């Protein structure tokens, strides 16, 4: 059966992330400005917190390949590969669409630790692109998640933020050996 | 229980794809022509059609890493990470080898929608280098595929082409909300 | 249940690997010398041998994204996407962390051939930085591994190396059509 795991991802502007590599080389007529296009590449790594926003869990880490830009939607389609690191709990890997202007479903490609052997899909919800994202992992194939990862979930909105104690990585507010 | 899904991938030269990034940095001694080498990178995105070639399904999107060039076999090994998008049906993600001179088998790393929880392997058969390819997904772990994705397959050959109405994306010749 | 597969990965310095692409753009204050940082990219391909070190099996191939550098730990975190090629046996794909100064667990994202439908996690253990690594794949979902892949394992240690006959790719010391 499916177990839902909720995760907040936030760019707290303190990891030098993301790195936008304009390799698509496309230029705007008249201005010669860069235009986002197939082949721009974007390494990145943000922080992740649990659904209650009270616990720092770890980080995301990976690489987005820009596929297309939409003027009508004011944003971009990327093809993404990245992992979520939850300290000693392990990691989950994902692959699939990252769309700046709408929600999408990524493949859960596997994991480690308590997530070893996991599979299924994960919903990516843009709360406020690019600083705040919210994931619902529909996890299959693994034992019952620990209660610490299943606290009542804060509903996402642009104003939500990690608890002070989680932002500060204090005792009682971090995953065991949370990923730095 | 394996279900076979046949897909045609066609580069219709309309997407600025592929983008060849010559980061391997190698040149041919005596001519200075580019030599394909480890570390050349190739973002890409092509169109996909169903096995009967009557329906536009969506796109591929991803990234190839060039691994080696064989002068003997007149081609290259790539390591490929990409997804297949089928509009509302969802997506399939793959990882593994693309060899420009022979068939290969890719890992199916998962999916979304009707493909959520999928696994197995997919045969990559090149029809024309590198503009036309034919895939056989040996899908495991999912519910019976919709009949619309299982129409009688056009046998692969160099001259095969999508139906005009599919190429033109006419309303009864496209997957539901087909991926653009 | 789980089947253990032991693999040695060796950079024998004959494949022009790795290719370090300094796209993170970070430089020392005065020297302008390279500082490893988020967004450096590293395409790579090494040789792989069986656990007994008597058989050349094939190669690894893929791409690492540098995520962070640690001065305190004197090393880097990468996010890795790569496959292991075992000649005619097939391939295994992996996704997850490579940390230059400690062991980690990768997701097994799938495979082909005898590895078709595989899942689970793989332990990455560094033998000697940067040239030798030792993997334990905890493979689920596949048929009993062939005896040739399950020979008594050489205990990992800094001094271990392939048998000369395996290094030279001689008869009796290669996988069927071992990947070159
Ligand atoms: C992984 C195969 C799936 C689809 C085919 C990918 O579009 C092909 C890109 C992968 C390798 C490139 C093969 C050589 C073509 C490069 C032409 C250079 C250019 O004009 O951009």
């Amino acid at each position: 059966h499916v177990q839902e795991l909720f995760v907040y991802e936030i760019n707290e502007r303190d990891r030098g992330s993301p790195v936008f590599l304009p390799f698509g080389g496309k230029k705007q007529p008249g201005t010669d400005a860069h235009v986002n296009s197939l082949g721009d590449l974007v390494p990145f790594s943000n922080k992740i917190y649990d659904g209650s926003l009270k616990t720092r869990l770890g980080i995301t880490a990976g690489l987005c390949t820009l596929i297309s830009h939409s003027d009508q939607k004011n944003g971009d389609r990327y093809e993404a590969l990245y992992s979520f690191y939850f300290g000693d709990y392990g990691h989950i890997s994902v692959q699939g669409p990252y769309i700046t202007y709408e929600d999408s479903y990524l493949a859960i490609t596997g994991g480690s630790g308590i997530f070893a052997g996991c599979y299924g899909q994960a919903k990516l919800h843009q709360i406020i692109f690019p600083f705040k994202l919210f994931y619902t992992f529909y996890l299959q194939g693994i034992k019952k998640l620990p209660e610490a990862l299943c606290a009542p979930c804060v509903p996402p909105s642009p104003s939500v933020a990690p608890a002070d104690e989680a932002k500060q990585c204090l005792p009682n507010h971090v995953a065991p050996n949370f990923t730095k």
